């Protein structure tokens, strides 16, 4: 596929994040804003990367839909969060945030949700517990990054710029908290609605 840039910050079509050794391609990307006061505030790029294996797992299921479809259809996006495949998200600041600032709104987010589905264990809040705890001290001014890779656990990265590292900061196995991270942006509720259009538009068109 084609690389994307967001918002002056460039996303290549593959990357290697660090713990796994698979092979990824971009998905899709988009920017993330939040509406104050008549204004839309982009706070964040996102990159949406996907497991190569993850076209034929895809295409079998959403073959034959538009990309205007696929959008709206809460199930496809349900199969890209679940899938049986690796999931690399690349969240790079456009706008300065500390990881406190950070990991509640991801924290909450993610509590809530899983509320909604009577699943929230105790076990969530450890996982929800060592998430905050690997963010307490990091800051990210523009253009750092925050690297995520969800796997059939759930691998935390730091980088200063839009590079990937060769080692992780974190792994924090609980499967429901892997999953949420990547809800919060392309689900139902999802925060980077463009990145679910890109992500539409670009795997219809691979599924051809
Ligand atoms: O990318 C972001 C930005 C972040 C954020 C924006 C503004 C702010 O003041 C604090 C945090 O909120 C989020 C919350 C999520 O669940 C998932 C995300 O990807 C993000």
């Amino acid at each position: 596929v084609t690389a994307l840039e967001i918002e002056n910050y460039a996303f290549p079509p593959t990357v290697k994040p660090p713990g796994s050794t698979n092979n990824f391609f971009l998905g899709g990307a988009g920017e993330r804003g939040i509406q104050i006061q008549d204004k839309f505030v982009k706070f964040t790029a996102i990159g949406v990367y996907l497991q190569d294996i993850a076209v034929p797992y895809l295409a079998e299921k959403w073959k034959a839909r538009s990309a205007h479809e696929l959008t709206d259809t809460v199930p496809f996006f349900r199969d890209i969060v679940t899938g049986p495949f690796e999931k690399f998200m690349r969240v790079t600041m456009i706008l300065p945030l500390t990881g406190h600032q950070y990991s509640e709104k991801v924290s909450e987010n993610c509590v809530a949700i899983w509320k909604s589905l009577g699943i929230y264990t105790d076990e969530e809040a450890k996982a929800i517990d060592k998430f905050v705890s690997v963010f307490k001290d990091e800051t990210f001014p523009p253009g750092s990054s925050i690297l995520f890779t969800v796997s059939p656990s759930l691998t935390i990265s730091f980088s200063k710029d839009g590079s990937i590292p060769e080692v992780e900061t974190a792994v924090i196995e609980n499967k429901l908290l892997s999953q949420a991270v990547l809800e919060s942006m392309i689900g139902a509720h999802g925060v980077s609605p463009a990145a679910k259009q890109s992500l539409a538009s670009r795997l219809s068109k691979l599924f051809k």
